[PDB]
This record gives C-alpha cells, structure tokens and sequence, in this order.
C-alpha cells in the first residue's frame, strides 16, 4: 500500500525536477549563446545547486521500499533517481569539476589560429574559417600548416584541465559504485553484454571499411603522389577533407569510382536558388510534418540561433539541440552554412527536436532517449533519404540526373565515406576515454594511446609527428565538452534498421524489387513511416530500448544486417575493383607518434 503515497511522491517530484532543470538549462543555454566569465559563473553556480537537490532526492528515496513494489514503472523511475552521476561528488568537487568542464569547453570555442599565407590576420574560428580550407584545399601543406595549429591550441593546450577532470570523473562513478566513468556511460544502455555486441557488429562491417580505406588511398595516391600517400602506411588525415578524418565525403570529387558520372553535391544549386539557413530548418520542419509528425512551436522560431552572430562575441558554435522541459520550448543553437553537409545536421538537430516533442508528455525522468543512440538516429533516417537522388530532384537540388549502374555505385562510395568510415571513428573515440577512465594507460602514455586507437581501428595517422608533448583528443568537440561518443557508433548501426523498416512500411523498399531500392527510398510524405516514429518517440525511456525499438518494427536486437544490406550492392562492385586494380589492403604500424 506504500506505492500509493510513492506515485504521488514521483509526479511531484518529476515536475519539480523539469522545473529546476530548466533553469540549469537556460543558464548553460546563455552560456553556450554568449561565452562570458559572468554567464560561466551563472551556469556552473545553477548547476552546484541543482547538484545538491539531487543528492538530497537520492537520499529521499532510501525512505520508500521501492525495490518491494508491484509496478515495474514505479520502480524503473526510483532506479533512475538514485543514480546522480556527478551530482554524487562532494561540494567542493563538484564545483571544481564544472570550473574544468566550461574551462575545456570554452578553450576550444575560443580557438583563433592565424592565416597561412597572412600571419598578420590571427582571427581565424574553426567554424568556419578552418573548416573550410581542410574542406575545400588541395595543397597538402597547407592542410597539415592548418592541422598542427589547431590541435595545438584545441588539443594540447588543455592537457593540465583534461587529467582532473579524468580524476573527478573517476571519483564521480565510484561514488555511484561503478568501476569507472566507462562503466556509468554503459549503463545509460541498460545491457551488460552491449560492448561485445559492438565489438561483433564492428568486426561483421570492418572488412568493408578495409576495402574503402584501401580504394581511397589508392585514389589518392594518384593525385597528391608518393612522397605524400604510401602504399602500404595509414593514410594521413589531413588529406581527408576533415579535421579529425571522421567522415571522407569532402573528398569525394577526387575518390568517386566514375567521376566522369554524376556525384551529387547540391551546395551550388543551393546557393543559386537563393536558400537562407531560415529556409533550411522551414524545409526540415516540412518533412517532419509531411510525415504526419509533430510541427515545429513558435518558441523554436523565436528562441533559436541558426545563424552566427555577427558582433565580436565568443560562443559555441557546435550545432545543438535543446529541451527546456516545460512545454513546446525547444531551440537549436547552429553556425548555418548554406551547404549539403549542412542541411544534414539541420535534419540531425531536428531529429533531437521531434524527440522532445514527442515526450514532453512524459515524466520527467522519462524525458529523454530509449537509449543515448536513439536520440542522435532519428534526424540521420531523415537525411538519408534526403540524401538520395529521388530526393533531391523532388527539391530541384539535382538536376539532369541520369541514374544508372555508375551513378548509383558514385551515390553508394558518397554515403559509405560518410556512414561506414565513421564507424571505426565513433569506436575509438569511446574506446580511447573508457581505456583512461578505467585506468589502463598510465599518464606517461596518454597521447601515444590515443593516436595508437587511430591508427589500429580507422588506418589514420598525424601529418607531422607528435609525442607526449602533445595532447590530441580534446582537439574533438566532444572530448573537449565531456560528451559521451558511443551514441553516435550506436545511432550510425540502428539508423540503418530504421530507415529500412520505415522504407518498407512507405512501400518504398523491395529486396525483390529492382526498382525499389534501398539507396534511394525518400520516406517524405509518408504517414506509415511517420506512425512507427509517434509509436516509438512518445515513449521516451518509460521502458528499456528493446522495448521502443519493438514499437517501430516489431524487432528488439540490435543489429548490423540492415547497413550491411543497404551496401551491399558496393560491397560486391569494390572488392572487384579492389582485384582489379591490385589495391593494396591494410596498413603497417604508424610513425607518427614517439613513446
Ligand atoms: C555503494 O556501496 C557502498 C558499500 O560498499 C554503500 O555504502 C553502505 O550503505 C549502507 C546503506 O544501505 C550502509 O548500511 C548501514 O550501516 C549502518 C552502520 O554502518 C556503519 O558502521 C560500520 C561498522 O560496522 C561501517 O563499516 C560503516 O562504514 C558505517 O559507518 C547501519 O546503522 C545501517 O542500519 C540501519 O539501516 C537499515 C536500513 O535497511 C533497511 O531498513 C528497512 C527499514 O524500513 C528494512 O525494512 C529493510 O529490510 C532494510 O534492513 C536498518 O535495517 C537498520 O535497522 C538501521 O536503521 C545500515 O545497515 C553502510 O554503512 C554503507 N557503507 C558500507 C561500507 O557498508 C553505498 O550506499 C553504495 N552507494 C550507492 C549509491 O548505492
Ligand atoms: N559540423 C558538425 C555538426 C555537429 C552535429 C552534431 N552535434 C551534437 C552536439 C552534442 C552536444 C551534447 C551536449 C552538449 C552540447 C552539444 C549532436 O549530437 O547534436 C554532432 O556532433 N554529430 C552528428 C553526428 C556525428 C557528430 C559529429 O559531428 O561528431
Ligand atoms: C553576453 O553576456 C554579457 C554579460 O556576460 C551581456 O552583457 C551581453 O548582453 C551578452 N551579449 C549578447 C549578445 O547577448
Ligand atoms: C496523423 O496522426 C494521427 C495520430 O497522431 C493519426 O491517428 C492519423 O491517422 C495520422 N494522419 C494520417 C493521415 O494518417
Ligand atoms: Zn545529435
């Protein structure tokens, strides 16, 4: 009888906790928008004291036996509350933790380096001054001139910050008696055998990766020389079109298997037809709806950056997603670029939107992800049939297309570049903090492990040589800002059961069909799809990720088969042309990083 006065403890808890959470999160909102020394002090002082109500919450729920009870619901939302993650540490620690993460954060918002042919101008942003020359540049010095300074200053430069905060974390997840900061991120999938599923469904799609890796540098080989690409050695990233090498389609035009074909690259046309970052995210806004899926609230439009400031100020310009949990107040903070690649994150950031729409009717402690990978898959399906041809002509973004054998092949090696060449990335980037956290490598180590990950899992290595002296990692937004990564190696496998299942369910994918294809179902406009999206995202996490995944498709593993299915058709035409032309697979032990 005891559940009774609990139910009512919980819905007056939950709404209290929204209600605080959204005060932390306008503060880290202001923040992020506007980096200042007196919005960092409000964000970090709004945190401690929401900290320490969680505490007390935790220690609350010792007072009612909910272990004992009856609901399954009840007991999944007490089982949530004990678990504090940082707000477990002591005061004092924790405020020192927050002063390291916005140290970390804002160091690498405030990167400036200094122009290559012009050391006078010193005002250049990542975003978007030097990704737009790693991009878009072909001058492989320039390339590595640009690599060096920012991992420099990204990187190295917050090596003293990132070893405490690798100690607190540490101090945190014991405190919550996990063994490690590793084992406190897993949780969040609620599956004690999730790292051997990975580790499976990584070893099933690797061998593809090795034929891509192998076919580029091949390709590349070709164009910058031999002096530049070895045969046999892990291909220098800086000639791979971005700054961390974790996506390759920025070199497409010079990779593409029949570039006398099509390669579908529809920033130009964009840019003629006159489209605005404002017309962007309104055409996002109308595929989610033409799915009969939840529109986007005035407060969206009133509330968001979708622009970069033109004033002097500092902010993160990192694309986000924001929920403020109260109702319909939802914002993307984003540095729109009227490109291709951009009007993917759009679908991405609004792919996080439409979740939080779907479950602000939720709890509280419910409002958030089946798992941290399903939050971060939703916006991707859309953009994978945004991507494809059928698309893309629809919008008048591609025009005088020809789809045959070629095309098609060109389409496939453009979505593997970004889809399949990922995966090793997204791996490391979990397998390198877990591998610190659980304290496996000794200080003394830290950098030559990290680049040891790079070259082991995605054949990538450094431009110049770098030792201990440096620190690469926080050179990566995430590392930096303390974001959890295997999200994203989670959502790049699930993405692809999703979108296979909402392509049937459109009537747009036949596996004995030849004219329904899976590299070129649009699922716009489909209400059948939209249905398994409302079914799934309504729950939010009131159930284990099985349980969600089971309410778009009937299924409940996680697995690989999907995305090995939709590359299929390049798996067979690659590993020929790989014969064909003697290419060479795998790669020798890199040099590039002293112990
Ligand atoms: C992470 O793991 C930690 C263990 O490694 C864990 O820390 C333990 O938490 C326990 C609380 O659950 C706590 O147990 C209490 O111990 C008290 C005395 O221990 C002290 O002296 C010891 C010397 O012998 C030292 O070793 C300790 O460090 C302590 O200083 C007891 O006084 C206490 O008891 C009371 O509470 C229980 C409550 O249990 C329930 O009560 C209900 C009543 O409604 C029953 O129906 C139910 O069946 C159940 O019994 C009462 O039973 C009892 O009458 C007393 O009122 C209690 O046993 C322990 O001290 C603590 N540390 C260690 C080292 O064990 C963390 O909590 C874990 N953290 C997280 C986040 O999970
Ligand atoms: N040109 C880059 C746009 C970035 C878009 C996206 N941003 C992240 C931002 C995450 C975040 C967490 C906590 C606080 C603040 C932000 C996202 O998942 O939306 C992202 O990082 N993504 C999208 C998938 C891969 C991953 C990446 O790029 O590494
Ligand atoms: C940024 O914050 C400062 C104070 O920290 C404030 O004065 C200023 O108005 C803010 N800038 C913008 C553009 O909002
Ligand atoms: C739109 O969604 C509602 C429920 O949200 C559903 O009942 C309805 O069938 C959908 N519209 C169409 C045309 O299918
Ligand atoms: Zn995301």
């Amino acid at each position: 009888k005891e559940e009774i006065q609990a139910k009512e403890y919980l819905e007056n808890l939950n709404k209290e906790l929204a209600k605080r959470t959204n005060v932390e999160t306008e503060a880290a909102w202001a923040y992020g928008s506007n980096i200042t020394d007196e919005n960092e002090k409000k964000k970090n002082e709004i945190s401690a004291e929401l900290a320490k109500f969680m505490k007390e919450v935790a220690s609350d729920t010792t007072k009612f036996q909910w272990r004992s009870y009856q609901s399954e619901d009840l007991k999944r939302q007490f089982k949530a509350l004990t678990k504090l993650g940082y707000a477990a540490l002591p005061e004092d620690d924790y405020a020192e933790l927050l002063d390291t993460l916005s140290a970390m954060e804002s160091n690498f918002a405030k990167v400036k380096v200094c122009d290559y042919k012009d050391s006078t101008k010193c005002d250049l942003a990542l975003d978007p001054e030097i990704e737009e020359v790693i991009s878009k540049s072909r001058d492989h010095e320039e390339l590595a001139y640009y690599w060096r300074e920012f991992y420099d200053k990204a990187g190295t430069a917050v090596r003293s910050q990132f070893e405490r905060y690798v100690e607190l974390n540490t101090k945190a997840a014991k405190l919550n008696n996990f063994t490690s900061g590793a084992e406190a991120w897993l949780d969040e999938y609620e599956d004690d055998t999730f790292e051997q599923q990975l580790e499976d469904i990584f070893a099933d799609i690797r061998p593809l990766y090795q034929q891509i890796h192998g076919y580029v540098r091949f390709r590349l080989r070709k164009h910058y020389g031999d002096a530049v690409v070895s045969e046999t050695g892990p291909i220098p990233m800086h000639l791979l079109g971005n700054m961390w090498a974790q996506q390759w389609s920025e070199i497409a035009d010079i990779v593409s298997p029949f570039p006398e074909k099509p390669l579908v690259d529809v920033s130009a046309e964009m840019e003629k037809q006159g489209y605005t970052p404002l017309k962007m995210f309104q055409m996002g806004d109308d595929f989610f709806t033409s799915m009969n899926l939840t529109k986007l609230p005035q407060d969206f439009w009133d509330k968001s950056i979708i622009e970069k400031p033109t004033d002097g100020r500092d902010l993160v310009c990192h694309a986000s997603a924001w929920d403020f949990y109260l109702t319909d107040d939802v914002r993307i903070k984003q540095c729109t670029r009227v490109t291709q690649d951009q009007l993917f994150t759009v679908h991405h950031e609004l792919g996080h939107i439409q979740y939080f729409l779907q479950y602000q009717h939720q709890p509280f402690v419910y409002r958030t992800g089946a798992n941290p990978g399903f939050h971060e898959a939703v916006g991707d399906v859309l953009s994978l049939s945004v991507s494809t041809p059928k698309h893309l002509e629809k919008i008048g973004l591609l025009k005088d297309y020809v789809r045959d054998d070629e095309a098609r092949i060109n389409q496939l090696f453009l979505t593997a570049l970004d889809k399949i060449v990922f995966l090793p990335f997204a791996f490391t980037m979990d397998k390198y903090r877990w591998s610190l956290f659980r304290g496996e490598v000794d200080k003394a180590n830290w950098n030559c492990a990290f680049w040891k990950l790079r070259d082991e899992y995605s054949g990538i290595e450094p431009p110049v040589v770098r030792s201990e002296k440096d620190f690469d990692a926080p050179a990566k937004y995430h590392i930096s800002a303390d974001v959890e990564y295997l999200r994203y190696l989670v959502s790049f496998i699930i993405q692809f059961q999703f979108y296979k299942s909402a392509c049937i369910k459109a009537g747009q994918y036949d596996p004995d069909n030849v004219e329904l294809p899976l590299d070129n179902c649009d699922i716009y406009g489909s209400a059948a799809a939209g249905a398994a999206f409302h079914n799934m995202l309504s729950m939010g996490a009131s159930k284990p990720w099985p349980d969600a995944l089971e309410a778009f498709n009937g299924e409940r593993i996680m697995s690989g088969k999907a995305i090995a299915e939709y590359f299929e058709p390049l798996r067979v035409w690659l590993e020929a042309e790989n014969i064909k032309n003697n290419v060479h697979i795998g790669w020798t032990t890199s040099n590039k990083c002293v112990s």
